Formats: structure tokens, C-alpha cells, sequence
């Protein structure tokens, strides 16, 4: 982890869901939600270079689900129950 203090771990839904409600309600900007994140370089599956700017732009337009927005900002794949 970072510095002499370490223990920073991985980003939580408790950090993301608080920020995403403010941009969903148009209190918070796309550019501000990228600068307050400290963006990851990539992760998950498919095209790995999925940037926070594109994630917030699609989430605010309604082209991305809240679960997918949280997953891609955290640097992982989203999940659902595999029903018949």
C-alpha cells in the first residue's frame, strides 16, 4: 500500500454509491466525478481501457447500469443471478 501508513485496500461501493447519487441527481459534474475518484488505468474483461469519463457519461445518460458503473470504476466486471 501507499506510504509508511499503508492498508488502503480496494475501492468500495460505500465510496462509489455516495458519489454516483450526486451526479445522478445533477448535483455533481462528469469532470468533478472523475477528479474525485482518482481513476484506475483499467481492469475487468473486454476492452480494458474503460475510462471514468466514459463511465460517468454513459451512467448519467442512462446508457450504463449503476452496477456496471460501480464495477468499471472499481476495475472489475459486473455480476447478476444466472436465471433460466
Amino acid at each position: 500500500g501507499p506510504g509508511s501508513y499503508t492498508g488502503a485496500g480496494e475501492p468500495s461501493q460505500a465510496d462509489l454509491d455516495a458519489l454516483l447519487s450526486a451526479v445522478r441527481d445533477n448535483r455533481l459534474s462528469i469532470e468533478q466525478a472523475v477528479t474525485l475518484l482518482t481513476p484506475r488505468r483499467g481492469g475487468g474483461s473486454g476492452g480494458g481501457s474503460m475510462d471514468a469519463k466514459e463511465i460517468l457519461t454513459r451512467f448519467k445518460d442512462g446508457g450504463l447500469d449503476r452496477a456496471a458503473a460501480q464495477a468499471l470504476l472499481a476495475g472489475r466486471t459486473p455480476a447478476a443471478a444466472p436465471r433460466p
